[PDB]
């Protein structure tokens, strides 16, 4: 249990982590996903794992389908995809929310399932912007606050940060901003 | 012309001088019984019935050999690329009505020693390299090869394939692109 490995954890282009960090307690969420099998991406940390399911429990209550499509990416893999676009997600090795295991992508068959700006007016991808904190998720990324988290509008990137997510989510904050950054 | 002369044909050149109509959508769309990279049944699950069957015949040819090919993306609507189009500006340079995919008869393919993405990697694969001798045995061509950017206006896709039918083997031996195959 060290700084990093805390649920608030901040990761950005400014702040890294370990080059072998990999959280211990890694799980796959018992939720639709948007591919078949079992891949390293299925995997969030427990704590995290567990509120994804409430999360989509809670969007179902409300006829909202949610799929999962990306959770947990290691260093190595950051790395191939910086060298693939160096040729946004063009996040450093080390620098990717994703090896947190504390972020999971996700969308809609409205969506077909991709991580699009399209996501962003579908049914679900509203229901998610206004609904992601009760289960302790904030949208990472916000439209207009690229100059601030380093990152273009992501509709679909969700970050578990537990409790402190509805403060954020009330105050139309970035993690940054909250944390003082 | 910017638009395609015989939109509907299975020898149609779609490319960036030529479009398809915007209202295309081909009647005869279906999925092939083949393993796909994604989950559910999806616009891009489907192909025309004729490259449909020859996606599954190539399968099952490359299945023969060890070779196991999995599908991530076929049909993509004019609508479909006009947002991924809009979004991109604000390859994936295609236009809309200028994507061959638009047609029903284009399949991205990949493998899982490529991760089931569509990068040149794939390229370095035994599933790759298998693919670039072998897609013209079903009536598939490799649609941008290497070196032949300046014909087709696109850099190397491993992974993109194309139903003409039988004029593919042709294509194959002479090491011709569909362009100038159809003296376009
Ligand atoms: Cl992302
Ligand atoms: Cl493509
Ligand atoms: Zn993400
Ligand atoms: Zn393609």
């Amino acid at each position: 249990a060290s700084s990093f490995a805390s649920v608030q954890a901040v990761v950005n282009k400014e702040y890294g982590l370990p080059e072998d960090y990999k959280p211990e307690d890694l799980v796959v969420p018992n939720v639709p996903f948007s591919f078949s099998g079992t891949l390293e991406k299925s995997y969030l940390r427990k704590e995290a794992a567990e509120a994804l399911e409430r999360l989509f429990d809670l969007a179902n209550k409300e006829g909202i389908q949610l799929n999962a499509v990306s959770g947990f990416r290691s260093y190595d893999y950051q790395k191939k995809l910086y060298a693939n676009n160096v040729k946004r997600f063009s996040a450093k090795p080390g620098h990717s929310e994703h090896q947190t295991g504390l972020t999971m992508d996700v969308s809609s068959k409205s969506a077909n399932n991709e991580l699009e700006l399209t996501f962003a007016n579908t049914k679900e991808g509203k229901w998610l912007k206004e609904n992601a904190h009760r289960a302790g998720f904030i949208i990472r990324y916000p439209k207009g606050k690229e100059s601030i988290t380093g990152y273009a509008y992501e509709p679909w990137h969700i970050r578990y940060v537990g409790d402190i997510a509805e403060s954020i989510y009330k105050k139309k904050l970035t993690l940054e901003e909250y944390m003082n950054l």
